[PDB]
């Protein structure tokens, strides 16, 4: 069998409370969070059940993906390597370990289904530049996979279950909000297809689920002076309610693939704050995490990228 590195990339999460400072310092481009912000972040991680389970999920996704890929075909033996953006093991650490282990050929995938120049493209550029610095190693990189039918089907089935679980009047008066992580609006000056891909995710999921009333929103924007992609899910929820009085809101943060603060808090608390305030029911179906259906979707994405 041909041996191939499987480079699984993701944002990264702190591994313990004491990593919060350095993690967010990395996110803030060297700017250490002020003490009140550090304390608030600790409170938030404690409120959603703790950091450790969150940090486990990328590991489980990569290892299940490796094993499942090695099981469903017989030509390639994959070895998974995790490269993270904002905490060790960094992308360059992962590429360097692949080089050390004798890997000469690798396929990479970012655990984010939509391409953007800010995230996926930069992950891929960092991996490929480390590989070319070290030499003797090439990487073929998945760039987007939001339209993989098995992944669409994951979210379609979750949405169908959520709508079927509703009371009749909720089911008749509900709103589906499909969201991804906001980015600076300036990405549009490069023709970044990220917004169009999020809209396409929302179209495909709503269509598959039979949900005719849905909206596209953004979440987790930063505070840079430049405008970020909007509307934010909080404002969009309040605004849609003020237009049409929906009694239930279903949040599908399709841009995220795992439980993390920006879902468990930014949706299950902040959006929940808004729905509770307007008297609407809140629903947020399970994130893919390392569930077998999602891992099979990722394995299909990888094998298709390799033309197998
Ligand atoms: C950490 C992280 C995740 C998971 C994600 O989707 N995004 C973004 O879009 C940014 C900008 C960052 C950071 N992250
Ligand atoms: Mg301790
Ligand atoms: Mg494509
Ligand atoms: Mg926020
Ligand atoms: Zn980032
Ligand atoms: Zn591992
Ligand atoms: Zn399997
Ligand atoms: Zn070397
Ligand atoms: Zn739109
Ligand atoms: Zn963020």
């Amino acid at each position: 069998r041909k041996k191939m590195g499987l480079l699984v990339m993701a944002c990264g999460t702190p591994y313990k409370e004491e990593d919060i400072e350095r993690y967010y310092t990395h996110i803030r481009r060297g700017r250490k969070p002020e003490p009140e912000m550090l304390q608030d972040l600790k409170d938030r991680y404690e409120a959603i059940g703790g950091i450790s389970p969150l940090a486990q999920i990328t590991e489980q996704q990569a290892h299940n993906l490796e094993q499942h890929l090695n099981e469903i075909q017989d030509e390639i033996t994959f070895k998974a390597y995790i490269g993270l953006k904002h905490i060790e093991p960094f992308i360059e650490d992962a590429v360097a370990e692949m080089h050390k282990d004798g890997i000469t050929e690798a396929v990479s995938i970012v655990l984010a289904p939509h391409f953007s120049t800010f995230s996926v493209q930069s992950y891929n550029k960092r991996a490929k530049e480390e590989a070319e610095k070290l030499g003797g190693l090439t990487i073929t990189s998945v760039e987007s996979w939001y339209d993989e039918p098995k992944f669409v089907t994951y979210w379609v089935d979750r949405v169908k279950e959520t709508y079927a679980s509703m009371p009749e009047d909720e089911r008749e008066n509900a709103m589906l909000i499909v969201s991804a992580h906001s980015l600076p609006e300036k990405i549009k000056e490069f023709g970044d297809p990220y917004p169009d891909q999020l809209h396409e995710s929302a179209k495909l999921i709503a269509e598959g689920a039979g949900v005719s009333e849905y909206a596209v929103g953004w979440q987790s924007e930063g505070n840079t002076p430049d405008p970020w992609l909007g509307p934010d899910v909080q404002d969009l929820t309040r605004d849609l309610f003020e237009q049409k009085g929906y009694q239930a809101f279903v949040y599908v943060p399709v841009g995220f693939v795992a439980d993390h603060l920006e879902v468990l808090y930014d949706n299950d608390y902040e959006c929940k704050v808004v729905t509770d305030d307007i008297g609407a029911s809140y629903y947020r179906p399970e994130m893919p995490n390392a569930k077998p259906e999602f891992i099979d979707a990722l394995a299909t994405v990888v094998l298709k990228k390799l033309g197998r």
